[PDB]
């Protein structure tokens, strides 16, 4: 359901960085760890905000995109 | 939206606990705080358990039967 | 402190519901907590709301009076 | 594993407070919510403390002695 | 404010990492969240750290050098 | 303790990202946190991710290798 909450996918190297709506980080948090894609190391939600840790920067463009295709 | 993460709705008294899947209680915390709804006091958002906090257990009675409407 | 991010004291029996700016729940419940006041048997903080439970509805008026004493 | 994080349990009415070592309130919630026990209506975690929503004081108390014989 | 729950301020490449007292991280992490700085493409926090992630390294040691000249 | 809640420690450059049961990621915070080593800037946990921020990738192979061994 990641295009009801989301707001914004922004990065920096091997690291990406989305914004949902309010409350709604940890809810992404889980289908992104229930995905388990080989590209992301792991994730951390707060409340807004989801930091996704990926190997190289090239697999977090990957998983950029394979994100933004699911909206 | 609710409906999407609901699970269960119960409880006692004046207190109402709406138990969501993982990681979304913040998710409806944030909806129910929206609604501003008179019966509710507030509420306190756990990782799946929203604890909704009412004045009297009829205005309890009252608010779960307008949640559970949504479903 | 206290004044900085409180917002509205409600309560119903024994409880009493504080709510803060957003995110400053916990600040506000870590000071709670340090009180140690014997009418409080705990707090439960969430995201803007501090759920502070007391033992009996008079000890929550006077937490209520002690707490709206320090704005 | 509650006798290794479990600080203090107290009460009033239908409500339970369980306190814990700062950081394991959810570790004690997953064990409360896989319990499972009708006594039990929900549970909310803070940092340190586990609310539980009982549905009367009686289940309260037993609920309290069940936990307490845990450790 | 800030300086009233700042406790360290340290920092690793585009990675700041901001110490508050207890409970504190996400009254700071709303706070630099309104800023929209454009040195900053994200903030997570925790319960006592919040993790700014900018840009670039160049970009976190001036969002370094304006968050200590709040203090 | 890690060892009871410990499920996976992965890493990327100076950053580790530790995967611990649900709801455990504060309690090995608190742990983590406690050891103050000078390896580690800082953490972040969520839910079941802690991600620690160490100063440099040398520094985090260090610390991954310290904290296996307490497995
Ligand atoms: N309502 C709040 N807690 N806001 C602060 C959010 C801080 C940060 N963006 C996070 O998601 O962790
Ligand atoms: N993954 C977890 N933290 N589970 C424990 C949840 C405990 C409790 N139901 C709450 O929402 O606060
Ligand atoms: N940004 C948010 N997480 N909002 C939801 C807050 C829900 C509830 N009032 C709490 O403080 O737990
Ligand atoms: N380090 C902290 N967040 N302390 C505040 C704890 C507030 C409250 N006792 C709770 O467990 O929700
Ligand atoms: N009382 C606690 N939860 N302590 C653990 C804090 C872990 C980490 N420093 C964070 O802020 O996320
Ligand atoms: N029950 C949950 N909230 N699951 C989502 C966890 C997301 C992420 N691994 C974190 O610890 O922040």
């Amino acid at each position: 359901a990641l295009v009801d909450v989301f707001i914004k996918l922004d990065g920096t190297g091997n690291l990406l960085v989305l914004r949902t709506l309010p409350g709604n980080a940890h809810a992404i948090g889980v289908l992104l760890d229930n995905l388990d894609w080989d590209e992301i190391v792991g994730t951390i939600c707060g409340d807004d905000t989801c930091l996704i840790i990926c190997r190289t920067p090239k697999d977090a463009k990957k998983v950029s995109n394979q994100l933004l295709s699911m909206l």
